[PDB]
C-alpha cells in the first residue's frame, strides 16, 4: 500500500468505517463479542485512532473504556478484577484505551507492581485471554508506535491547543525521560503475550491517517480470520 492524499484518505477511511459497521453488525448477529486493546506511550494517537475506528458503528453496540489508575476501591480486589467487570456480552464490542497490561508497562516501569507480580503476569494475561478466545470473543492488541521527536512535535501542539493544554503537566515532559523502559517492557510484553488466539499488532504511528487506516485493516482482517476459524463468513449484512 501507498501514502494518499488527504482527499484519498477520507475516502478509503470512509469504506473502511462502512465496513467496520458491517463487522459490528455481523458480531452481534452471530452473538461474538470484540475485545480491542490500544497501548502506546502518550500522544502516540490512540484516542484518535480509536475515534476513527468506531466512528460510525452503532452506538448501541460499543463502550469505549478510558483507563486509568486503579482507585482505592478497585484495588481491594485482584488487578484483574476492573477488566472483568468491564468485559462486553457475547456479540459487544469493549475499546480499551490502555488496559490491563498497565500491570506490565506504567506499574512495572513505576514500582507499583513488585517485580513477581509483573513477573508472572505475561502467563496470567495470556491464561485470561484465552479463557475468552476459546469461548465467543475476538482480542486484538494494538501497540501505536511514536518516534521521540513526534511525540514532541505533538505535545507542543498539545500545550497550544486550548482544549488540551490544562491537561498537558510537567510531569508528562519529565515522563518522556523514562520512554527506553517503556520500550524496553513494550517488546517485552511483545514477546511473551503475541499469540495466535489475540495477537499484537504493531502500528506505525508517526502519520495519523496511516495509523488509523491500518487499525481499521488490520480489526477488520483478523475479524475475518476469528470468523473463518469458526466456520463463518464476513458477509454484508445490512443492504
Ligand atoms: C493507566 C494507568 C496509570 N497508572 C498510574 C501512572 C501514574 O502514576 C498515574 C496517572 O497516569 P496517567 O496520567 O497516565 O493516567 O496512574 C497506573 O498505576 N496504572 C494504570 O493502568
Amino acid at each position: 500500500s501507498i501514502e494518499l492524499d488527504k482527499k484519498m484518505y477520507k475516502k478509503k477511511l470512509k469504506v473502511l468505517q462502512y465496513e467496520m459497521l458491517n463487522a459490528q453488525q455481523f458480531l452481534l448477529k452471530n452473538k461474538i463479542g470484540l475485545i480491542l486493546v490500544f497501548e502506546g506511550m502518550d500522544a502516540a494517537g490512540k484516542g484518535g485512532a480509536i475515534k476513527r475506528l468506531i466512528e460510525r458503528v452503532d452506538p448501541r453496540g460499543y463502550v469505549v473504556h478510558p483507563i486509568s489508575a486503579p482507585q482505592p476501591h478497585e484495588l481491594r480486589y485482584n488487578y484483574l478484577q476492573r477488566f472483568w467487570r468491564k468485559l462486553p456480552q457475547h456479540g459487544q464490542i469493549a475499546v480499551f484505551d490502555r488496559s490491563w497490561y498497565g500491570r506490565v508497562l506504567v506499574e512495572r516501569i513505576e514500582g507499583f507492581a513488585t517485580k513477581d507480580e509483573w513477573s508472572r503476569a505475561y502467563e496470567e494475561i495470556n491464561n485470561f485471554e484465552k479463557i475468552l478466545t476459546a469461548g465467543d470473543y475476538i482480542i486484538i492488541k494494538f501497540w501505536l508506535h511514536v518516534s521521540d521527536e513526534e511525540q514532541l512535535k505533538r505535545f507542543k501542539e498539545r500545550e497550544q491547543n486550548p482544549y488540551k493544554s490544562w491537561k498537558l503537566t510537567d510531569e508528562d515532559w519529565r515522563n518522556r525521560e523514562k520512554s527506553p523502559q517503556y520500550i524496553e517492557a513494550a517488546n517485552e510484553m511483545f514477546e511473551k503475550t503475541d499469540k495466535k488466539n489475540a495477537p499484537w499488532v504493531l502500528v506505525a504511528g508517526n502519520d495519523k491517517k496511516y495509523a488509523r487506516v491500518q487499525v481499521l485493516q488490520e480489526t477488520l482482517a483478523h475479524i475475518e480470520r476469528e470468523a473463518l476459524k469458526r466456520g463463518l463468513h464476513l458477509t454484508n449484512v445490512l443492504d
